């Protein structure tokens, strides 16, 4: 079924009385003291609790809405993300929540968050910035009932616009710009100019692209209506990375085919088509260390909250032309001395690839490449324009390097971490 932008509109899920009020509400509070951030137990939202603490100053507070029973329960979940293996991530979580850190059990999708009437009226009087990262981030098996998810991010923007207007920073994908003419598939562009309609199942549940532009839609409505300032990240392939060991996004395509790659012993190899010459041709793979990410997030949804007006969007991608592609992480492999070898012909790999994974113990199986079976070589970012995150990046120096900040560029400990990683794991 089809679903278009004009029915996302705020009073299908805001009463009047709070989007009357928003229009006559007072533009935002210059001042970053309390940020509410949701998804913090995600791959992306615990790199994001780390950054956001480190913005924020001695008398700041991070909230962080969790799933469970109670506060207890969500407070106790949050710290078992932090306590995986690696002690200096417990030791840098410990030191930066030390209180500054709020844990609230609570939903997204359900009415006031799923949160106690006192609750939710502080988080309405005293939440200066807004940060929705997405709990899930380019997963395969990304299935995302579109109700609640659509409900959640007006639930959201209902605290921003309730008793002082709140700059919102969402996160958000590439995929967004799937079935859009690459032209158009801009930084600048209304979404609902350039996406006016989307499809979703028989089962109202959309994939990862249409989940995220309903969130982009609605709060263009709330940018519209209210005024309301907007920061979109629009993230492409988030990496581990090796800032701390044992964190890993294991429903990726990334970490499935690491995963995949090792435990098969096989790669082809080109994964892209080869030039006339049967050659191996210049790739480059769109992927961004998440600490990077996370800090970019943090700092540019930050900086609203200075007093910038207006909707913004980021392509939170790597547009780097440095002939960095899978065949590169293949070699990186390869040349650390993992048991991995590589077939000529593409066509032979990828039949003896898929009968080698078929042969792999459940677990493994389970959780590798094989699943996402329905093709042929690649073929070369360069798609997607860049210019607004990278203007970005540069002015407000995101990074360690501060004399020369730009997006960086993978580099072979990062790729090897993933391995390590899925050793520590068990997974291999």
């Amino acid at each position: 079924t089809e679903v278009h932008a004009s029915d996302l509109t705020l009073d299908r899920f805001i009463d009047a009385d709070t989007l009357a009020t928003a229009v006559n509400l007072p533009g935002p509070s210059p001042e970053l003291r309390t940020v509410l951030l949701t998804g913090a137990t995600g791959f992306l939202g615990r790199y994001l609790v780390l950054e956001l603490l480190r913005r924020l100053d001695v008398d700041g507070r991070l909230i962080c809405l969790v799933r469970a029973e109670s506060d207890e329960d969500a407070r106790r979940r949050l710290e078992k993300t932090f306590d995986s293996g690696d002690p200096e991530l417990l030791r840098h979580f410990k030191e930066l929540a030390a209180d500054r850190l709020e844990v609230v059990a609570g939903d997204k999708s359900e009415p006031d968050l799923g949160l106690d009437q006192p609750m939710w009226r502080r988080l309405a009087e005293t939440v200066d910035l807004i940060v929705d990262s997405a709990a899930m981030v380019n997963a395969f098996p990304y299935h995302e009932l579109f109700g609640p998810n659509v409900a959640g991010t007006a639930e959201l923007i209902r605290i921003a616009l309730t008793t002082k207007l709140k700059p919102f920073t969402y996160v958000s994908t590439a995929d967004v710009g799937a079935a859009i003419e690459p032209s158009a598939f801009t930084e600048d562009a209304d979404i609902r100019v350039i996406s006016p309609t989307r499809t979703v199942d028989g089962g109202w549940a959309g994939g990862y692209g249409t989940s995220k532009w309903a969130g982009e839609v609605l709060l263009r409505e709330a940018n519209d209506l209210c005024a309301l300032p907007v920061a979109v990240f629009r993230c492409g392939m988030i990496l581990a990375d090796t800032s701390y060991a044992g964190q890993l996004n294991m429903s990726d395509w990334v970490t499935r085919m690491v995963l995949s790659l090792m435990a098969t012993g096989i790669a082809p190899r080109s994964f892209y088509e080869p030039d006339s010459e049967g050659n191996r041709q210049r790739a480059h793979f769109d992927g961004l260390p998440v600490t990077f990410v996370a800090e970019a997030i943090a700092v540019l949804g930050a900086r609203v909250a200075s007093s910038l007006a207006g909707f913004a969007t980021y392509h939170v991608m790597n547009p780097h032309d440095d002939g960095i592609g899978l065949d590169e992480y293949v070699d990186w492999l390869i040349e650390a001395g993992y048991p991995i070898r590589r077939i000529d012909d593409f066509a032979e790999w990828l039949q003896r690839f898929e009968a080698s994974l078929g042969a792999l113990p459940d677990r493994q199986r389970r959780h590798s490449v094989l699943p996402m079976l329905l093709n042929s070589q690649r073929l070369q970012g360069c798609s997607a324009p860049t210019d607004r995150f990278r203007a970005a990046v540069r002015a407000a120096k995101v990074g360690s390097d501060k004399d020369n900040p730009d997006i960086p560029h993978v580099s072979a400990p990062t790729i090897i971490n993933y391995v390590t990683n899925l050793q520590l794991l068990g997974l291999l």
